[PDB]
């Protein structure tokens, strides 16, 4: 998948952990984000689309990527430990950091 | 997993994606078939189990799994827009993408 | 996610398996087993935090980790092909090799 592509997966996502019941479905779509996540970091969105790799905008996006995976991976370990009220609230700061990654490299 | 176990997971996923009735079922199965692909071009199949790895016919293998990924992120993106009906049209030329590079590497 | 948040990862699916009724239930299942491991081997457990990476303790885990995404496959390819019996009791034997690298590591 493309970056945006695994962008809107992140946001569909999001709304599929704030009804998921159980904890199985709060890990699963988590995993799903950090899948997501997995093959985009290796992507280009389209405003950097002319940015050199080692150019500062870009190099920014790939940490501002790493944030997001170390935040996903923080409500994943919540999510296994059987918390699932506490992952879902780690799941709506996610949404503050997945939105503001996704707005800021989108047109 | 192994090359061929991957290849019956994209079958499989194919035959989800075709009985699968909202967008969400369509993403997960997509994004399992991205999945499949992702820990699976690193394998070799049967038939060139004894090609060296800079051979012109592994090389084509490399390609022809590498527009599989690309295929699959378009039936994602697609999926990811909420456009159930055009993600599950391009599935099924994801199955000809896959049936054909499926039986080209099967014995 | 971590090392341990992937751990406590496949502890769940494998008890998702034993009460999955069909084999797409196993298959998915065995997929975020497999997908629990591709970003958990490159990750580092609480034990060997102090380890040189060329260490044999660390090169022990490293190892350790490759069975475990051997075993996995073998039993995605059996619950690839409808065995869907024989995939739940190569999940059984999962299990062991789930727990006793999880038990090694946990502290
Ligand atoms: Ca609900
Ligand atoms: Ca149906
Ligand atoms: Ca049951
Ligand atoms: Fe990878």
């Amino acid at each position: 998948a493309d970056w945006e592509a695994a962008m809107l997966t992140l946001l569909m996502m999001l709304k599929v952990i704030e009804k998921a019941d159980n904890a199985a479905q709060v890990l699963t779509a988590l995993w799903f984000m950090a899948l997501a996540a997995h093959m985009a970091a290796l992507a280009t969105p389209p405003k950097l689309e002319d940015k050199s790799p080692a150019s500062p905008e870009m190099i920014d996006f790939r940490v501002g990527f790493e944030e997001l995976a170390t935040e996903i991976g923080k409500a994943i370990k919540l999510a296994a430990l059987g918390k699932v009220k506490e992952a879902q609230a780690a799941a709506e700061q996610l949404k503050t950091t997945v939105n503001a990654h996704w707005q800021k490299y989108r047109s």
